[PDB]
């Protein structure tokens, strides 16, 4: 029994249609399975108000820097998620991906078959394809989650979480004006900082129910004029070098110096620069040490906090907005267009939900351990279930009958992030140890296909049809990336993402949801594996 398909691609954003072009392209056959409508994913599934990309548009756009549509025309420096799935469907076009997938469509298990070699691959609970190769593209931030929160059926007016906002048949959002509402959002992550400055232009009154506060800088969009844009295109042979070369994709670079080898006065007028001017260079052209020294860190915390206290006038106000839990660029840092003057604003209210917790939600509005809120609306920007979410909601078996949730239960186990010891021939795109929570995932999750083809490749040329990395290989990575990831702040800071299990022999395992080297360093550990004939995979 030999399998139909040469690999199955699961997801149709921007780094499964990728795949899925590349397998092809390879002369090889290939089925994409996407549970929307159409090609897009993240740009796809995410039309609420304010949703624009955090990475500089000419460097997310892998698919323009690659020479696949390279007459791409960006109007702004970070477009919006409208503009995103333009592109993203252009690129579909040019790729003549889509007669490659099923879509409406829902991968709900996947048993590897050990006698065969093969994935058997099941589709809404019914029909059942065999491919030699499983890949995953499922997203990183994928899977909603609701807010683990008592009540939520009985509120009377209409309620939303941030990623299934409803739309009209242009494609448009709808319930976009909140003229004479009252609006209640929960959450104050990167969805909800881009969505409250919005609501709050049209919105009767105002609530934001905040458990946590982050580090927010601004983003400084602008439009790009035609001249710009031009001249971006015929750089892109720089640009894609570079951004190639950067630890993290973006178009920045860490500053060679120690904190503490400039006066305080130097770092406060290099800290005042990089605040003013557009994107991520004050948290990834910081100096060297930002994420591995408390100090350094302070200082640039200290630095954001002041612009807090100058961009909201009320002091109490100001200071609820300030985190004390966390070293600043600990978290993916969300970006803003006005977010603190917004609480400036005569009907914008802060509700502070860690002192005072929700209790439930009520017909009416919201209930907390203090006070009560009418509302006409409510968005929960609550965020979704990351990394390995999405993989979770499929049932995947493999070697043994072995649930993928079961092997992952002391935390992710890969080699080189990219396969799982009991689950052959299955690869996991911008999944765990793969760097994608502060990666530029347009240019990373491109390289990663890339490098998964070159081994798809040399297995179909070879005749090899069986993968799965060594015990020792899998062990060697894992310990790894978690050693690595001590070393900087994140590590207590959240400590959700360390997985501690002492075994019942008195034994101590730790691993990392995530991978914090630079693509750079992680490419090059997979050159070294594919070069050496994959040394780390049991090939056959
Ligand atoms: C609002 C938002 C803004 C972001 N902005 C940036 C940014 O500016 N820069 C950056 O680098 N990253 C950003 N990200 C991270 C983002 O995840 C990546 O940029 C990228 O879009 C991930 O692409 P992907 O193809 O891997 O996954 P996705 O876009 O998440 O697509 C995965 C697809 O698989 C489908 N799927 C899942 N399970 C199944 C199944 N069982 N059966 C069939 N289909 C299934 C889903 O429907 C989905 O369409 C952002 C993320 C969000 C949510
Ligand atoms: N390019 C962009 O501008 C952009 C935009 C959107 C998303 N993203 C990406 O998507 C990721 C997720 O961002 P997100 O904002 O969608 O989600 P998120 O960052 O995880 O934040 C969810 C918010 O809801 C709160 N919350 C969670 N559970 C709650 C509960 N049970 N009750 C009340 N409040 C609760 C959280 O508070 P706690 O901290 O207390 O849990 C948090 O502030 C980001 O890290 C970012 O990488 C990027």
């Amino acid at each position: 029994k030999s399998p139909a398909l040469d690999a199955v691609v699961i997801g149709a954003g921007v780094t499964g249609i990728y795949q899925a072009f590349l397998i092809n392209q390879a002369g090889m056959k290939v089925l994409g399975i996407e549970a929307g409508e159409d090609v897009g994913g993240t740009w796809y599934w995410n039309r609420y108000p304010g949703c624009r990309l955090d990475t500089e548009s000419y460097a997310y756009g892998y698919f323009a820097l690659k020479g696949i549509i390279p007459e791409w025309e960006w109007s702004e420096n970070f477009a919006s998620q409208p503009e995103m799935l333009r592109y993203v469907n252009r690129a579909a076009d040019a790729m003549d991906v889509r007669k490659h997938y099923r879509f409406n469509t829902r991968v709900t298990a996947a048993r590897y078959v050990e006698n065969d070699r093969l994935w058997e691959v099941t589709l809404d609970n019914e029909e059942v394809v065999t491919c030699r190769f499983l890949i995953s593209a499922t997203g990183p931030l994928s899977a909603s989650r609701m807010p683990d929160i008592k009540g939520i059926d009985s509120f009377k007016g209409e309620s939303f979480h941030s990623s299934r906002w409803p739309t009209d048949a242009e494609g448009a959002p709808k319930g976009v004006d909140f003229t004479g509402k009252r609006v209640g959002v929960i959450g104050t992550g990167a969805t909800g900082v881009q969505i409250i400055p919005i609501a709050a232009e049209t919105a009767k009154e105002l609530y934001v129910f905040q458990r946590t506060p982050n580090w927010c800088t601004p983003l400084g969009n602008s439009p790009m004029s035609k001249e710009k844009m031009d001249s971006l295109r015929n750089r892109y042979p720089t640009i894609l070098e570079y951004v190639k070369s950067t630890d993290t994709a973006f178009p920045y670079h860490r500053d060679p110096r120690k904190g503490t080898d400039v006066s305080e006065s130097e770092r406060d007028a290099f800290f005042e620069e990089l605040y003013r001017q557009p994107g991520y260079g004050i948290w990834l052209s910081g100096f060297r040490d930002l994420l591995l020294n408390k100090e350094s860190n302070k200082f640039l915390a200290d630095f954001v906090a002041k612009k807090i206290r100058q961009r909201v006038k009320d002091p109490v106000v100001a200071e609820k907005l300030i985190p004390k839990d966390h070293p600043f660029g600990a978290k993916r840092v969300p970006m803003e267009t006005n977010y603190y003057e917004t609480y400036n604003r005569d009907n914008v209210h802060l509700v502070d939900i860690r002192e005072a917790p929700i209790q439930e939600v009520t017909p009416e509005g919201i209930k907390t351990a203090d006070a009560a809120y009418d509302l006409d609306v409510i968005i929960y920007a609550t965020g979704f279930d990351a990394v390995t979410g999405s993989l979770d909601r499929i049932d995947i078996r493999g070697k043994d009958n072995v649930r993928l949730i079961d092997a992952w239960a002391e935390g992710p186990s890969t080699y080189l992030g990219l396969q799982a010891r009991g689950f052959p021939n299955f690869f996991t795109l911008v999944g765990p140890h793969n760097g994608s929570t502060f990666c530029n995932v347009g240019v990373c999750g491109g390289l990663q296909a890339e490098w998964v083809l070159r081994m798809i490749s040399y297995m179909k040329d070879n005749g090899f049809t069986y993968s799965e990395p060594t015990q020792a290989a899998e062990n060697r990575w894992t310990e790894e990336v978690y050693a690595d990831f001590s070393r900087t702040l994140l590590a207590e800071a959240n400590a959700w993402w360390v997985k501690t299990t002492t075994k019942p022999d008195g034994s101590v395992v730790r691993r990392t949801l995530v991978h914090v080297s630079g693509g750079p360093e992680y490419r090059k550990r997979c050159e070294q594996v594919a070069y050496n004939n994959y040394n780390g995979f049991e090939l056959a």
